[PDB]
């Protein structure tokens, strides 16, 4: 039985993407409307990050130590490799989705049963090939915006 | 028998260059016309990627969090190495492909069934030589234009 | 026994975000008012760090060898990663800590007996998903401020 | 029997330095007035290269996607390291060549039984001294002009 | 039986800070006033450098080979990480040192039976925590000023 | 029998420090008034290189292909690491060396039988201490003016 | 929550051009017949500024330092950049501003809470194409009259 | 599709030269009789400008502040450059314009549909010759009388 | 402990403007009836200068050398820049100053522990919107007759 | 093959001068009597360019927007720099027309294929001296009368 | 050991202000009745100029050349920045110098052994204020009739 | 060995000063009765110059482009810039050519093999004094009448 409080192995995540018209972040949890990407075989979610901002004056009775705060927050780069298949209708979609300069919301669904929505647009369409290994496709894909993380919702 | 939905191993793969004038986009799957690479050893395709365009104001009510848009897309270079046979004819293409600077149109055939054209010129020749191995001819393509993904036909 | 004169090893290490009103520098040894987080693999605590300031007339007798003070002095960031665990309520604080730009205290408890206290923000919340390793939620907080080491109390 | 269209290895290969008065390229098979660097242990050959040049306008209907044309073609350097013998004749050659900067003619005789035939200046002379190796003279020479690649005679 | 002639092993090697009010440089061999810092784990001392000073005019006759002459010397960081005891007087005293930027003079005693003094202050002090290694605390010394070598006395 | 034809081992060489007045070009090979360095453990002799020098005009007819001659040539840096031993002649006249900002010559000889005298003053004086091991004092020397090679004498 | 004492970040400033009839600095915090132009990418507000009137006689007592008093105070230039959008209500009574000489109100409203009104005509109206980036209609207003700062109100 | 609404990228600007007789700015949209300037490869259109006329008298009450209202209107200067292509007919036609001391009509036509017209006579002809670049022809023109802005059409 | 004699670091600095009735020049240490700035963030004190007077004659036996005297001193501008803060009575009485065209005394009390008295009338008032960045206002201030220095005071 | 009709690169660009009796114009394509200057680095050929004619009247109904004519062309100056070659008979002829205040024609030859003839007098002849680079001479010329650009002949 | 025949680097250059009754350009190399500006942190010295005087009449036969002679010589400014000390002696003598014009004879003294006099008066007196930089006090001095250069003395 | 046809770097110039009585431009080759300047590290010779004399009558037919000619030419101002050695025989020759107002000959001999004579009387004498650098000279001199240039004599 699924625990967010308990920690969690990673086997079992899936990636989807989001297909029709309404509000990514209003319900996750359920699946109409979600096309998915199959096999994939790596994943390394967005990095969210900050910039530092200088709060410094002249008048300020010391200056021995410094003194800064939080600038503008920004989702990272999310990549992942997936086996190729060009023939599936969720690889179609990633290079449409890359051809027609569009942002999107994709998720991603751990076993813990818990949903992280994103939405972005796409960077790189790249493959490897080798002589003893399958075909790869690996997406990298730029978010916007903000996120909608996981322990949001309780 | 060859099926695009499922995937494949990467054996089998063959490199071809076209001469000749007409459509390199219109029929690649036809096979006249285009001449051949032979035993290659290594073959990296192409990166497709996109540089990002900041799309901020300053009258927006929200700054938070950064905000861009998808800019120019730009296919990357192709480099495969490949057994150094100065007396057949492909090689010979190749090197008058580089002296004289001109973009014609390379197409990638997998073992899957599919298609992958790209049109470019060349930014390397290379060489290695060692004692107990077979001398290769490293070359880089770099890519203008649009590519024509195998997906796009189906 | 606890000997801060003797060498200790590392096992043992707590980890303390604070919450509520007072001053987290009065009395840091009571745990009363500290939320804490648990679960973590790894922790590298901040790098207290100044650079150099010329200093240099052209009155010198001698100018052979350089010749400088000590600058702004500033203490680095404290990364730790912790055990994904998104219904538990310390998780939850971080995030709310993060999305609300804000600067609290944070307090790292060794099995020496000692108490090191720092204050800053938060600057990356980032994860990493593999098939056969537990999700981790690896952090990133950038100190401002004097931080209260150890070796103060005495 | 040498074969320039089946594959070769590498072992076998000679440099040579050009001393004399005429034209390198007429006649590189002939191997009279064509001074012999003896004992080489690694050679790399140069790698012939080009710059993109932009091309773009703002009249362009599409700018979706890049285009560029080749540029300056620029042969690199050639570096090989040979045993050190400063009694030899070849290598006295070698530092005049360095000392009185100038430009010569040197060749490469593959197995294969094809020549490639460069023009460049030297620039860089160094050593490695070791307990149980051999004392090693290395080299680069860095090439100008247009070479004369092994695959225009056929 | 020590000896500066022959060569010495590392192990015993001890370093110390100097407190109170004189000469350091007057008589390092004394061990009266000079605090000790204990347990010791690394230790890298350091790298006298200098920097080039273009010495060339247009009048030289010659000027195919540079020429240049000694610029301003300068004594590098000392760098070493000793175990973490912050009850113990030296670590103490290294924090009052830190705090208070300051210059003093440490001494590294070596097994041979000779001294090493330089001048400076402190850059950086840092901390690692493992669970199953004991905590250490490195620190890192910049030197001001002229060191005074070993090797004067004899 | 030592042999300039033939190769040699490294096994062997010496490294000299020139004092007194005179020309240390004129006689090499003599020993008299040349100090020694003893007991050397590592020996990176010095790199001669050169710099490009563009050479193109708009009125040439062809600029396919780029077109350069050599620039200045420069010694690089000969570097050696040899045991502290600070009771030792040789290493109490390194540090003078360093000390005094000068440029004396100093003389490597091989065991081929050939020697190899350079000009330069000394940019490092570096140390490194470990629990097992020797303690070695590493030293960099920037050379000026133009080398004397091996086998400009023949 | 907004608040005037302590300072604010820029991002959120509108700005407003008065349509109608009436008095602009009677009730600027109202938006009733304020039309808003949109998009705005910079924004630089007019700087007051003052002649001096120099103020001295033969008679005076004392000439070795200067004496002057302030003369007629002007309000600058106001100039801002906003994407071109030729078919918003809202630049195009930005060019029947321009070609009917006339003198109207615009407002800036800070994210502070605050209301900064000015009287002004026109001056430039200048547009910048780039291959790259958003078409930029660049303004520049000049003030007459007296300007109701924000500091006014209290 | 085209919107004037929303903001465009520069991309996709073409330029364009009246021949013939008729009424400019009757029917701009139409291309009949409007040849055509290929290959810009820069163009920053004329700037809209006016001259500040003093108003104020000694009898006005109020003296402390400027008064001024707005003169004479004049357009500046719009200068593109655009590739040397001597043999086509728009540049031709460019030095006839310039020869034949002559104002006539030019209009850009911009990615968002619409059309801008002016009026006026040519400036300067210039010219840049670099070896490895297009050599470029570099046109300014002055403009008399009213522009005919693009969003007078709506 | 501050100390005159020894230099000083810059931070610290603070900025008062003078209200009430009195001498300002009779007492500046004292710290009533002195309004603050707060926040300064920028600050470049006023340049005392003169210009030269001609001294010659035509009688004056050698002309060869020019000579002149000192003329009219003048001290220059006072500039500052300051985080905006409308609702503080700091910056309400910078603009009473500016409307109402007076001279008053403004001090800067620098961290050596002395007082640096000026008088004169503020020039300019402006303000800098940046999307990222504070709002500031920057303020220049031209003084008239003789400035109390603090080398006065002793 | 030259195309005027297609861009071209600048490469190949040669400059001349007319020696002899005839008319310049009247068939530049043959090179006789047309001497030679050598081996230049960079070449900006002259502006063409005009001044405004102020063409307003009281009468005028309208005079809200300014009107203008073209004035009087003139030809700008033409600046070469070509490297210095005392003994050539090019380099003497350019000195005996700065000598001899003359105008003659001189010729720039584009490898477009097509011809541009000037007339002109010299104004500066200068020089600079570098120690690693090729001594250089500047010239600058300024054109009277009538240029024959490339466009007439077609 | 000084050297003037030598070059010599700038580090430990002095100034001095002269105070007294007598000749200073008598003995300048004596240092009785000298005062001492401390710490310097930048110093360039004056520079001696001359006007041209037109030399040219009507009736000499040569007028194609100019012809001049050597004017008024004049002495320039000579401006150092040194450290803010307000209670040092030198920078009171520095204020009662400017407030009270007056002429005095201030002297550099160069590591060469060479003394150099001048006679001025000062023009300007500065402030730099900054957060992390020592206050520096920037002094100009202009310089009046004849200055006693040190290549008289010899 | 030199040669005036080919180009040559300009590395090995020299400055000469004449002394005695004669004709500069009879014999410039020969070396004797010619004071020397040495340790010169800059070097920016005169450039000849001219002024346009307007050559228009009303008569003339057409007065659609300009016309002049060649008015009064003159050669510029010859600086450069030389370490400081104030007890050297040519700085003090410098001066006294400085204080006594006069004309002399001074002689730039090229590595070329060739010699250009300038006459001219000096206008600047200035210095630079900087921490880590040698003390530098600056002269420029202003030349009158005819120079006599390098490729006068052939």
């Amino acid at each position: 039985v699924p625990n967010p409080t308990m920690p969690v192995k990673g086997a079992g995540t899936t990636l989807w993407v989001y297909k029709g018209s309404g509000d990514p972040y209003a319900n996750p949890l359920s699946d109409v409307d979600w096309s998915r990407l199959a096999k994939v075989k790596d994943l390394t979610p967005g990095e969210l990050t900050a910039e530092s901002y200088d709060d410094s004056y002249l008048d300020d009775e010391d200056a021995d130590w410094t003194a800064t705060g939080q600038g503008q927050k920004s989702a990272g780069d999310t990549s992942f490799t997936l086996a190729w298949m060009p023939g599936e209708q969720g690889q179609q979609a990633l290079l449409a989705w890359f051809n027609e300069g569009d942002t999107r919301a994709y998720k991603i669904r751990f076993p813990n049963g818990t949903v992280d929505v994103f939405r972005g647009w796409v960077s790189s369409i790249g493959k490897a090939v080798t002589a003893k290994e399958v075909i790869t496709r690996t997406v990298k894909v730029t978010n916007v915006g903000r996120p909608s993380m996981a322990e949001d919702r309780s």
